[PDB]
């Protein structure tokens, strides 16, 4: 029942209904979620329903993937924030890329605890 890695995953990588998913969105949400001291070079947020993200950890919405990971069956609205410049330290300028695809996570105790950022590097 230690769900600290799960709640930290939601803080770093979940935003249920974001509205506009533009550069302005990235610069504000990266500050809100505490990902700017220092500036995280890439960070992806998953949108939609929490339960479908949890379900990646089951055969209901996931397949095993590479050494220790799982890849979702369903596609998710996502937004990738990429650091522009320059400096590791704030102010942190971000380029947003809105996407729609499956996601790769690590699961522990049936909860996502890590997002594999490599599929969003592109
Ligand atoms: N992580
Ligand atoms: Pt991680």
């Amino acid at each position: 029942q230690d769900n600290s890695r799960y709640t930290h995953f939601l803080t770093q990588h979940y935003d249920a209904k974001p509205q506009g998913r533009d550069d302005r969105y990235c610069e504000s949400i990266m500050r809100r979620r505490g990902l700017t001291s220092p500036c995280k070079d890439i960070n992806t947020f998953i949108h939609g329903n929490k339960r479908s993200i949890k379900a990646i950890c089951e055969n209901k919405n996931g397949n095993p993937h590479r050494e220790n990971l799982r890849i979702s069956k369903s596609s998710f609205q996502v937004t990738t924030c990429k650091l522009h410049g320059g400096s590791p330290w704030p102010p942190c300028q971000y380029r947003a890329t809105a996407g729609f695809r499956n996601v790769v996570v690590a699961c522990e105790n049936g909860l996502p605890v890590h997002l594999d950022q490599s599929i969003f590097r592109r």
